[PDB]
């Protein structure tokens, strides 16, 4: 169930559905994107946002530990292209915690 | 305000690794991934008190923070070569419960 919530991010990333994230999203799970926090239904819309804005996420990496993971990604738009740590935390079979930074 | 001196600890720990600092905040139960590479409890311990004595450099860049989730970009330098590196933490109950290092 861990590894399905980090399984089903990949897949949702990859194909640009931003809604296949609300199978793993909560109400109360908190974003933290380059320090700007939005919670629940939120984090839905700002992925929608970054899907529809055609930004090209490609998985370099990732790692796991315990219901923790970290994926190392890189992401372009408009030709210019920069690596982006997205680390997670699964609880129940959903994601509640998210960061995304900038390198 | 209570998540400053959470950071303060988190840092210092994360820079210098001091050794009775690491025995407050792991716990036997503590998960530690670095680049691949598992590790438990005490070990998470050991493998910090042997990057300390290998004399390796860690700097702090920036970090992030959402619920009891943190992730930190440090420098690392070793041997005149320097890299970046992502460390994500996990706390519960003052405790580091999971921690992944990754070189980027
Ligand atoms: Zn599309
Ligand atoms: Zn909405
Ligand atoms: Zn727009
Ligand atoms: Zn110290
Ligand atoms: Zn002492
Ligand atoms: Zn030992």
């Amino acid at each position: 169930e861990e590894e399905k919530a980090a399984r089903l991010l990949i897949e949702a990333l990859e194909k640009g559905d931003p809604e296949l994230m609300r199978k793993v999203i909560s109400p109360d799970t908190k974003m933290s994107i380059n320090g700007r926090l939005f919670t629940g239904d939120e984090v839905v819309e700002v992925v929608k946002e970054i899907q529809k804005r055609g930004i090209v996420i490609k998985l370099v990496s990732y790692e796991k530990a315990g219901n923790l993971w970290l994926f190392l990604v890189t992401v372009k738009n408009n030709g210019q292209e920069e690596k982006v740590a997205v680390a997670i935390v699964v609880r129940n079979g959903r994601i509640k915690e998210v960061i995304v930074m900038s390198i």
